């Protein structure tokens, strides 16, 4: 809702509670950048018109960036891209039979006129959903900007102080 002006410009939003164990991962990297977000289970099939309500407030609610999860028939990314302006992020859950391709395909191959900007299968792909909608947001965050720029040195850090694997660290 839009009670407090707070700074929530980011949701993570996903269409399973059992998405949760991949949607944490991107929860965590803006809890790591102090970027305000909100999360909330919203079913493309099973909540259809709380979609669409979601989507018709996201603005009204301060929302500049949707992170959306779903897996199999993976319909919720591009249902909220279809009612909104707001940029929509999608990551595909990674499924039980088809190891996710299904989840893959019914969210990147948007067809001309409503986008999703996808990431990749699994929990690699929700932290980079966070790291991609804090650089939209950092276009105008000079501050933000500059935690991403550190958060980059340390992970490129990490790897060049360890360059021999059969070491510790």
């Amino acid at each position: 809702n839009s009670a407090y002006a707070a700074g929530v410009k980011i949701a993570i939003v996903m269409g399973s509670k059992s998405d949760w164990a991949t949607m944490q991962f991107a929860a965590d990297v803006l809890t790591t950048l102090n970027v305000p977000f909100h999360v909330e289970v919203v079913s493309a099939h099973r909540t259809p018109d709380r979609l669409f309500s979601f989507a018709e407030q996201a603005e009204a609610n301060g929302l500049h960036v949707i992170i959306a999860g779903n897996g199999g028939a993976a319909h919720l990314p591009g249902m909220l891209a279809a009612k909104t302006l707001v940029p929509v992020l999608g990551v595909p859950v990674q499924s039980a039979a088809l190891s996710g391709v299904d989840s893959l395909y019914s969210i990147v191959q948007m067809p001309r006129g409503i986008p999703v900007g996808t990431l990749a299968i699994g929990k690699a792909g929700a932290a980079n959903a966070a790291l991609l909608a804090a650089q939209i947001l950092a276009l105008h965050d000079t501050e933000l900007a500059g935690r991403l720029a550190h958060w980059r040195q340390s992970q490129t850090d990490d790897v060049l102080d360890n360059p021999d694997p059969r070491e510790e660290a």
